[PDB]
């Protein structure tokens, strides 16, 4: 499948943080939580590519795959999956785009591209 | 990982049976899911070991690799993973019992084990 090289890892959480939590509240936990495998949370805003708070709760990452091993234990984590592109024309593994710890908008062309 | 041999998968769907739908709308979804890559739907009964209502939503059924893969393409599912043991000691997958397409009740021990 193209864009699963093994180096993309989704990972789904069950109430990331907690019941009712905001949208904001769960991009935090979805932070905290890789950065106890990454070593801190600057770090794991680095690997973090998207962000997902409908359909599913959990978060698209950067990591190795000794890493992702790594999360399957922690408190909160559901499911580890290795991540493939929902667009591969434009490398765009789905969900909400997150950079740097910001959320960013797709042109409205490329969130058709993306829409199931 | 104990049990996770490639022949047990778990296949979450987005929203089976609907938005609010019941536990029985959700376990028809399953069914009927698992049944157009199974060939029917009285298979579909035999193969699935479990099934998820709450915390996720999908079920455990007993598939090939190549079955599992075409799973994907279907409307509704979300997730293809390969199963493994919650309770290792009695081959238990976890998630709610499901036999001959009716839930199973666990012994109260045997669900403080999962």
């Amino acid at each position: 499948f193209p864009g699963c090289d093994y180096e993309h890892w989704l990972i789904v959480m069950d109430k990331p943080g907690g019941e009712g939590a905001t949208k904001q509240q769960m991009i935090d936990c979805y932070i905290q939580t890789l950065a106890k495998v990454v070593g801190s949370e600057e770090e794991a805003k680095k690997r973090i590519y998207n962000v997902s708070c409908e359909r599913y709760l959990g978060f698209g990452c950067e990591i190795d795959e000794e890493t992702s091993t790594k999360l399957e234990g922690l408190p909160g984590v559901l499911f580890v999956l290795p991540d493939s592109y929902v667009d591969p024309e434009n490398k765009d593994y789905g969900a909400e785009l997150f950079v740097n710890g910001e959320i960013v908008q797709r042109s409205p062309e490329r969130q058709r591209r993306v829409e199931p």
